[PDB]
């Protein structure tokens, strides 16, 4: 019903802790519109180097500055589980999921 609306979780047994779900999708969306071949190659690097999601190859290649190596170092790893470190911590949206409600 549109007027209750009281699941219980929305959660994907796939992938633990937040942005890495729906963010992620908007992400490599977004980060897509800004591309380039250099970058694009490295991205390329990274999977045929470690073989993870092109997106999080794109996200982690990005999040890292642009470098395959320094990518992997994170890939491979990534932060020991740390609170707030590195790159802003802020939510935002428009209404929800990217497309449904629109009409019908």
């Amino acid at each position: 019903g549109s007027s209750g609306s009281s699941g219980n979780q929305n959660q994907t047994q796939h992938k633990q802790r937040p942005q890495a779900t729906a963010e992620q999708i908007r992400l490599a969306q977004m980060i897509s519109d800004h591309n380039d071949a250099d970058f694009e190659e490295k991205v390329k690097q990274l999977i045929d180097i470690t073989g993870k999601n092109q997106d999080e190859c794109v996200i982690a290649l990005h999040d890292c500055n642009g470098d395959v190596n320094r990518a992997i170092n994170v890939l491979l790893e990534g932060n020991p589980d740390t609170h707030s470190w590195e790159m802003v911590g802020k939510k935002k949206g428009v209404s929800g999921q990217k497309s449904g409600p629109s009409s019908g």
